């Protein structure tokens, strides 16, 4: 049957959710809405409860929050935010305006642990296997996440880690931001239509800091993070350009003075070969070409932890909706039966 439910004021906003979560806890923000910690006193789990801010305003909002529900509800993966729960205080869908959902409570982003700091080798293994285990899932679903970066990787006390976001301004994109600098050249300037491997880019930039405790490609701006692009993997070949189908953008990067690429073992000294050698399969201007995270898994690097029987992939994830255009309260009804129709894992 239908929980309890009861209210409480936290973000300035009416927070209203079942007696089984107690001691909610204004955490910040989250993709879309605000974030509290709780505690469930069901599952005895510590809980990140996400409020969806007007999740139907607008045919993009509501279509965001199916989109974002449908992700959440797809993802089983011990590296990947999954869905713990999802409730409405609505009895029913002429009531419903309200989105809540539930995951587990992570300690901390990756960004608020490792900035400014070099990792051991080790922690730098067992951090980028799970990364790349998580993808590997994320990817055989077909889903790409297009927005890697250490703030979107959680991770707990004893390194264990679940990677959050996935598949979801142009100011925030501008100047000296951490928001630009993991990203795929090809997706930073729009390229081409880009693959699963713009994901693979960012696996690379964000080793490559674990390794040395430093951003790899701190652009001022677009132009300068290119720039520092070209510097380390050199200019594209024919070939690329063949495959840049913006005439301006490939216009553009044959103006730029040609440079060879750069031997990584100077770039990265002292780091393991092995390291250096996946970071030069991951940072390849030629997406076509770059690893997959299946075939990195696979890699000498993560000899002590690949496991090939412990490695699963996703079931089919049907998108079909993304190319579908409908209404506010069309949206809102596919939402709604994906509320209710919600089971729970075990
Ligand atoms: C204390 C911080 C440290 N941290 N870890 C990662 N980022 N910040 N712990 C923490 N735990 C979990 C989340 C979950 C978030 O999104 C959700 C996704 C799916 C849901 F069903 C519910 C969510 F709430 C989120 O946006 N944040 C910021 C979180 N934060």
């Amino acid at each position: 049957e239908r929980p309890t439910f009861y209210r409480q004021e936290l973000n300035k906003t009416i927070w209203e959710v079942p007696e089984r979560y107690q001691n909610l806890s204004p955490v910040g923000s989250g993709a879309y809405g605000s974030v509290c910690a709780a505690f469930d006193t069901k599952t005895g789990l510590r809980v990140a409860v996400k409020k969806l801010s007007r999740p139907f305003q607008s045919i993009i909002h509501a279509k965001r929050t199916y989109r974002e529900l449908r992700l959440l509800k797809h993802m089983k993966h011990e590296n990947v935010i999954g869905l713990l729960d999802v409730f409405t205080p609505a009895r029913s869908l002429e009531e419903f305006n309200d989105v809540y959902l539930v995951t587990h409570l992570m300690g901390a982003d990756l960004n608020n642990i490792v900035k400014c700091q070099k990792l051991t080798d080790d922690h730098v293994q067992f951090l980028i296997y799970q990364i790349l285990r998580g993808l590997k899932y994320i990817h055989s679903a077909d889903i790409i996440h297009r927005d890697l970066k250490p703030s979107n990787l959680a991770v707990n006390e004893d390194c264990e880690l679940k990677i959050l976001d996935f598949g979801l301004t142009d100011d925030e994109m501008t100047g000296y931001v951490a928001t630009r600098w993991y990203r795929a050249p090809e997706i930073m300037l729009n390229w081409m239509h880009y693959n699963q491997t713009v994901d693979i880019w960012s696996v690379g930039c964000i080793m490559a800091e674990l390794l040395t405790g430093r951003t790899l490609f701190p652009g001022t701006d677009h132009i300068d993070q290119l720039k520092l692009i070209l510097r380390l993997v050199g200019t594209p070949g024919a070939e690329l350009l063949k495959k840049i189908s913006s005439e301006s953008a490939r216009n553009y990067i044959q103006s730029l003075t040609q440079m060879p690429k750069m031997n990584f073992a100077n770039v990265f000294i002292g780091a393991n070969p092995l390291a250096v050698d996946l970071l030069e399969k991951m940072l390849v201007l030629d997406s076509d070409k770059r690893i997959t995270a299946a075939q990195a898994l696979a890699h000498a690097y993560f000899a002590q932890y690949h496991d090939p029987d412990d490695e699963p992939v996703a079931d089919p994830y049907d998108q079909s909706f993304e190319s579908r255009d409908l209404l506010i309260d069309e949206w809102k009804s596919l939402t709604y039966d994906e509320v209710i129709s919600f089971v729970p894992p075990p």
